[PDB]
């Protein structure tokens, strides 16, 4: 219904209210339904001549994962 609040992970969020469940996502409650957008770059990196196995890995003191060559 229009104007409804939302429940996410045991927390009530009001209609139109915004929150961050972690540093990687931004979420909005809209009439009882939560939608979220990523804050990181969900980009793509293909195997390269010196980087046969690109892999995204957590990095100290950074929210978003970064590309490495495994």
């Amino acid at each position: 219904m229009e104007g409804d609040n939302c429940v996410f992970d045991g927390v009530i969020y009001r209609n139109g209210e915004k929150f961050e469940p972690n540093c990687q996502y931004h979420c909005t409650c809209r009439d009882g339904q939560i939608g979220c957008v990523p804050r990181c770059q969900l980009d793509v990196l293909l195997p390269g001549p010196d980087c046969p196995a690109p892999k995204k890995v957590a990095v100290p003191g950074e929210c978003c994962e970064k590309w490495t060559c495994g």
